[PDB]
């Protein structure tokens, strides 16, 4: 989940 929210970076 953390990359499919950092992703907006």
């Amino acid at each position: 989940l953390a990359s499919f929210l950092m992703q907006a970076l």
